[PDB]
């Protein structure tokens, strides 16, 4: 019973590992993504500063 | 041997578990970010729009 649990335990070590890995990639791809995002929130306010620059000029 | 193999392989999964919910809990996080980036990287780029109107008047 205990082995089945086992070979249970690490299947579901293995599930959730595999789930993890999953949402690593998930989470590098919405990171990443938010990067770019976060980068282009960063680039629109950079380019937000230079119009508010350029307001001001 | 197989219940520790079991205590371990379940801890596996409950570390694996707590290491999900932590990515899963950060999957949510950083695409929740994200989806404020995206609405802010759009928001910057109404900027840089808006600004450009101002600019513009």
């Amino acid at each position: 019973i205990i082995e089945s649990d086992l070979e249970r335990a690490e299947e579901r070590a293995e599930l959730s590992e595999g789930k993890c890995a999953e949402l690593e990639e998930e989470l590098k791809t919405v990171t990443n993504n938010l990067k770019s995002l976060e980068a282009q929130a960063e680039k629109y306010s950079q380019k937000e500063d230079r119009y508010e620059e350029e307001i001001k000029v």
